[PDB]
């Protein structure tokens, strides 16, 4: 029986933020969520998240996914684990304690940790790693025969102890029953005057209880994020992880070290992604689609065989074979039908665009229902706002909207209609009709 | 006498692509072409490229540059070399065998390899290297006195052999006459059930024939591209190589690790290139020209003293002192004369623009022949498409095209003419004349 | 008493530039300025900058901040120091000699260097470092008991000496009085036929004078920039330094290795900066402001809570809560009031924009004084240029400028006025009035 305790009540002073540290994002989701996803790998029967500093913000993120306990005052990591007593005290099993600021630890690593704990029949197992720059991390102190003696914090470590490269990742597995009894013996006699969870290791050794340490196969997973310098490193490692997975899946990257793809983004095989492409949120990219430098897609679905050249697309659906850009902007609630062509300096907002329709230049399409095979001449402006209300415009199939025209909603351009270039349309244009609304040209010789 | 055999018939399963692996691009050209260019350094009397999987695509790339032999079934690298028998069997000389998926090996390295082979009078010389992650590479097995015994593939290697860091690059030089006789002794008794070319090393040792190994000076050249993770590494190394050459040539780079310049791009001294600039194909950049972040140039010629700010330029010519951007788009078959200024949100397509002409904002110039010292007011739209045909517009010198005007082709604006702002022009405007075609302003008090 | 000598007279041949090497920029300022800033840390009583090659360009950069001496001919680093004789000869104190092409050395390092020199009572102290690629650097030659014997240049070094990893940084501290007497003994007997300053070390040893070497704590500071490859490395290290400082200060960076922020840019806590953001010159960013990929800001002030999405802003002021982009361009001498919204494909030039005003699409606002709560419809074009003169337009508060309208200066749109969409305005529109200037729509059935 496995139990889990996630610490997320800290102040995170070094972050210099009003937003709780654990909520800072890494590849699209908070560090806390990355940790929560890893925890699920051990299939815990009970999950408790310790909240305190701005608990309401934290509870909203994991609402309905974990039990919450409040730590009124941030008196220490050990004190935080004590808050889980009313829920876990008495139960029999292996209790995992993990920090909410170590977003790189994988579920696979946590599984190996618990398996090690059970196999070696330890009362406490520490997840460790080694690094050439252990500053800020608790050091793992062992004796001559490599037996774990205790964990000494940076601020409490001697110069000899500071030289230790083996660090505490902040993740452990404790025998649930022995954990809460050992917690009662933690004192505040240290540089911070806090209840260190790291002290339970020394406490267990007093009664000769078995304590071990499982070393991470990948030391990059050990990153503890206390400031924004560490947060950038987490972004770097997570970015490499995500992009590596995509490349193994058959996605080409001109530069995986400079491409920004969120954790839950899905990408089909044969997709070509240039450097400096950004894909955020619930974004999906179809097979063989090409994304060029500067393309920025948020919560959108893009089909197969599409080519998105240096363009921004938000909360929209893009069908197969759609060509967009460069410098195009597809705003929320828009839908581009199959083989639609949206060129440079074109903005589509809250509009549905039928198959094969083209708007290649300096055009604004807002709140419009557009048919198939429609052609928007360069400079076409649709007007949906008058100062108070928002009106809709309907454009039929095979409509030819003349260049530099101004279409004032609410109006409807019937099938096969034509709007003369430079015209201002304020009234419906019947199907197959031709509308012209501009001044006559007069030349004055000189 | 040197001969060359390039293997390009494989399936490249790990790539997860319909495009033959060797055809995947690195810095603008296929891996196969990079390998072909290196091969030329040995000045081979005969060059044979083994094709099989989608041979027609491969033959098109190197058409008229090498002899081709078909390998109906991909039974192995050794089997592939056997396909070159009808052409190379009997001839006397040093035969180089190279894979089409090792695009980083230089011609200089191949020259050193053949020179080593001849000097040491070997029957077979293997191009080797060392790496901390030899996974997937054939390991070089030597005895106590560092003599090459054989090459063992990843899938056939024991745990002891897998620990070997010295890898086979897939490039060798064989005595042509002894090569084809040793090929007859290759068996399919291995994990893949294939005819390994790597086995000829062991076969030569049976008759006490001299086999050696030449080690690469630069281990980065040893990269074997079997998947897209490796392809990204190839892009990274090739990108560093290309940009290093440019910096030595006097080109400044804010960030050479994040600048994307194709293999055949030419850049003059004193050019300043910000990070995230992309130069593709047959692009040439003149002296002292400045390219800012986001600029993307494809198959174009840009002169000296030009400033291309965050703009995309395709298949066009840009003269000296031209200023473009930010967010400008120069489309195919366009020509910008000396000191032309193209500003933000301006698109030029299939048009010639005379010296000193300015179009600084929200303008579309398509299929136009424009003179010198012309001024396009912001919002100027030229119309060349009516729904079926494409018409041309001619604009003379010193013409002042009023802002937000719509010029409907085919029309001609004579020298020194002026088009009033907001006008729709459907007829020719004589030289020195003034054309106005808009509605009169009426104010309604309230 | 501390004195300083900065060498900036060299030709910098490897740079292949008409601009003196020391003037090449690193993070917004010349290498010379970075060196000058570091020098100030030792609080020198006298500062002398040796100029020669294009001295006028160099003197302009540090005008009024240092004394200048001319080196007519570039006969060597030793010869350059000799030019400072008329000013420093006779004085008593510690004289620091530093190259103008080592922009990474910090003031803290120079302080530690002088303190070492004084403490050890040396006649000469060399600032050294160690590197695996010492090519081009003078090597530090020591004896069995680690005593500094001399400095041997790359071109004069034997194969044994070339293997030395300890390099000369080009920075030293000499006893002023003994310095000028030792300079008289420097000869041109070397590969370059120049007067090496490095030779004074050997000269001092002839009379048994105390010479030492202080080693840099950070070897990255030792970079000597002789070509553009080294200049890119300097940019890389300086970029990392600058961004690290910002992260410690509470600024988040998606990718600090690919974000370009100049040396004097100021950024408040809680600011979020995506990768590929460029901030240049005297730019200041307020608290909680978000900067997305592609944003490029030069000499501008941006307030708190602003969101600059993929936009370019130059020499302008942006107030709190302003939303800009994507693909917007704020040109010189513009001011955006609190909560102003500037959308895609909008250019603002030399204009003041009042609070809450919105221009969300394809609009050009030039030389305009705009009030508060004004709404610019998509496609709105302001005209300020007629061919010779520049005219101003004044727009009152709560004005509704209809889409695709053309406003021809000089004109004034009074408070609460409205311009009908597609209108060309050539005359003043009184407050509360409605102006319409377009052609009537005529439909022709078919
Ligand atoms: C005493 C202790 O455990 N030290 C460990 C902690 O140091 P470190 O100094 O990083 O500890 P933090 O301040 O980041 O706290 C760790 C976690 O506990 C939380 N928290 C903190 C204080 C509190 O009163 N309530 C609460 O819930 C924080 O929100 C965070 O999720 O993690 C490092 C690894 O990353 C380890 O090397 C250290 O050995
Ligand atoms: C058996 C063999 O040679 N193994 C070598 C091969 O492994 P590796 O597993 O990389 O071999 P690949 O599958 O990439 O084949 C190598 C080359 O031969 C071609 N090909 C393959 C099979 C075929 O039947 N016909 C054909 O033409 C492929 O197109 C490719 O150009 O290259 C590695 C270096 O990169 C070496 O370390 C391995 O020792
Ligand atoms: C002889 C000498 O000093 N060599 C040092 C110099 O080599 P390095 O070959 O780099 O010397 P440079 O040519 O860059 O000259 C150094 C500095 O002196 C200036 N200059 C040069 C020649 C001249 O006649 N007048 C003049 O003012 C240059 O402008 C530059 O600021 O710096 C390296 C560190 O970066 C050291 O490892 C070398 O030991
Ligand atoms: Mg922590
Ligand atoms: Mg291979
Ligand atoms: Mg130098
Ligand atoms: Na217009």
């Amino acid at each position: 029986s496995n139990f889990a305790i996630i610490l997320a009540a800290g102040k995170g002073t070094r972050m210099k933020s009003d937003l709780p540290k654990v909520l800072h994002k890494v590849a699209g989701i908070s560090m806390l969520e990355h940790v929560f996803r890893s925890v699920g790998a051990i299939q815990p029967e009970k999950t408790v998240t310790v909240v305190g500093h701005k608990a309401e913000l934290v509870e909203e993120v994991l609402a309905g996914q974990t039990e919450f306990v409040t730590q009124s005052e941030q008196l220490g990591t050990g004190h935080a684990v004590m808050m889980t007593e009313p829920i876990l005290e008495g139960l029999s099993g292996h209790t995992l304690v993990i920090a909410g600021d170590t977003p790189l630890i994988t579920g696979e690593s946590l599984k190996n940790l618990i398996d090690f704990h059970i196999n070696h029949k330890n009362v406490a197992t520490i997840l460790t790693a080694e690094t050439d720059n252990p500053f800020g991390y608790g050091r793992i102190v062992r004796n001559d025969n490599a037996e774990v003696l205790r964990i000494v914090e940076q601020k409490d470590a001697t110069d000899f102890e500071k030289q230790i490269k083996e660090i505490n990742t902040g993740t452990y597995v404790f025998d649930n029953e022995r954990l809460f009894e050992a917690l009662k013996n933690i004192n505040t006699n240290n540089a911070q005057g806090e209840y260190y969870i790291t002290d339970v290791i020394g406490i267990f050794r007093e009664t000769g209880e078995k304590v071990g340490a499982y070393t991470l196969k990948d030391f990059d997973e050990s990153l503890g994020v206390n400031d924004r310098v560490a947060l950038a490193t987490a972004e770097s490692v997570m970015r490499r992880r995500i992009n590596h997975k995509h490349m193994v899946n058959g996605v080409s990257f001109v530069n995986p070290e400079a491409t920004y793809i969120d954790i839950d983004v899905e990408i089909a095989s044969e997709v070509q992604i240039e450097a400096n492409v950004t894909l955020k949120g619930q974004t999906k990219i179809g097979a063989e689609t090409v994304l060029t430098n500067g393309t920025y897609v948020v919560d959108s679905t893009i089909g197969a065989g599409a080519v998105i050249t240096n363009s921004m697309i938000e909360e929209s659906s893009v069908a197969d074979g759609v060509i967009v850009g460069p410098y195009a902007h597809i705003r929320p609630n828009s839908s581009l039908g199959a083989q639609v062509h949206i060129g440079n300096f074109v903005e589509v907002k809250g509009s549905s665009i039928g198959e094969n329709t083209k708007a290649g230049h300096l055009t604004y399409i807002g709140n419009c229902e557009v048919g198939s095979n429609v052609n928007f001449g360069a400079g076409t402006i649709t007007v949906n706002y008058d100062g108070k209300n928002k009106y809709k415009t309907v454009i039929g199939n095979n409509v030819f909207v003349g260049s530099n025209s101004t279409i004032i909603a609410p109006v409807e351009l019937g099938d096969n209609s034509l709007v003369g270039a430079g015209s201002t349309i304020t009234k419906d244009v019947p199907a197959d009709a031709i509308a012209i609304g501009r001044g006559r040209q007069i030349n004055k010789d000189e």
